[PDB]
């Protein structure tokens, strides 16, 4: 109740979106809520997820969202016994660590390099996944929401059928969410798995450890005229940073927008539009886009890589 509230407010104020959970259905009230793995918040939702989850609705913390992902694991005392207590309890004072209902354990991390889309499992031991990496296009229940496992199907819950409610809540204290390097957080949980069998999924370790793509972004551009794509955009009810950007011809300073971020959203926009072409993205960013607004040798390193991620994270998403 009181800690539900206390911690959804802390994640809006940290600049996270979290998504409504209906705790009679136990699944998000929103058709589409993928999208809150990578859109911006506004500020009017902010506003009214908060006052839904005042009213009782539980809450979720979508991972990919401002580099988040959440190292779920199924057993805090698998985890200490992996790693060790003191690197849990490094890991517990670096970043945001809480215990889950089902006496699992959530590592909350940002990284500048994450997957395009939840790895579940991550690890597996005795052939069986034990922590699932969620990234986009998925979440994690979030501090302070509670389940009744009276209501609970899944035999991972064991107490099924029993009315005995717990919650999520803190390891420790509450501490803001840190960047970490994840492949090489991984790389380290490998390591320390190797004694006990616990070893990367074929999933986890293509990603981990292991152009063609313009002509793919090309074939699969839609490929409208540029100033019909504008007219096309600028009448199906755009977010705010797009019509902005889009329709209202402003710069990413004119709006007070990070370079990066404003292009990162942007470029997202654009993608799920059908609009994959990059000289058409190009030419609808504007002039201080950061893959503009360069020095010639970075510019293109940098729109390369933003067009590359922006591409998986769509095709998961419309996958998913
Ligand atoms: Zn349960």
């Amino acid at each position: 109740s009181s800690e539900r509230i206390r911690y959804a407010k802390w994640f809006l104020e940290h600049g996270f979106n979290i998504i409504p959970i209906d705790p009679e259905s136990k699944k998000p009230v929103l058709k589409e809520w993928q999208k809150y793995s990578h859109e911006m918040p506004s500020d009017e939702e902010k506003q009214r997820f908060l006052k839904m989850i005042e009213e009782g609705y539980n809450y979720a913390i979508p991972g990919g969202q401002k580099g988040l992902v959440i190292l779920d694991f199924e057993s805090k005392e698998k985890l200490k016994a992996w790693i060790g207590e003191s690197a849990l309890e490094e890991l517990c004072r670096k970043t945001l660590c809480t215990n889950t209902v089902h006496g699992g354990i959530h590592i909350y991390v940002l990284s500048n390099d994450i997957p395009p889309h939840k790895i579940n499992p991550l690890f597996e031991e005795n052939g069986k996944g034990i922590i699932d990496l969620q990234s986009y296009n998925s979440y994690v229940l979030g501090l302070g929401s509670c389940v009744n496992h009276l209501h609970c199907t899944t035999d991972k819950c064991p107490w099924k059928e029993q009315n005995y409610t717990t919650c999520y809540t803190l390891y420790n204290e509450l501490k803001e969410i840190s960047k970490v390097d994840l492949k090489s957080l991984l790389r380290f949980l490998a390591e320390k798995g190797k004694r006990l069998g616990i070893t990367l999924s074929k999933t986890a370790k293509e990603w981990l450890e292991g152009e063609e793509l313009r002509k793919e972004l090309v074939k699969r551009d839609s490929g409208k005229p540029v100033e019909k794509i504008k007219e096309e955009i600028c009448t199906k009810s755009p977010p705010k940073l797009i019509k902005e950007i889009i329709c209202e011809n402003k710069t990413y300073a004119d709006v007070n927008i990070d370079r990066s971020r404003g292009d990162w959203h942007v470029i997202l926009y654009l993608m799920k539009h059908g609009v994959t072409d990059p000289d058409k993205i190009l030419e609808l960013l504007p002039r201080d886009s950061k893959a503009k607004e360069n020095e010639k040798w970075n510019t293109q390193k940098y729109f390369v890589i933003t067009l590359s991620k922006a591409w998986s994270v769509v095709k998961k998403y419309l996958e998913a």
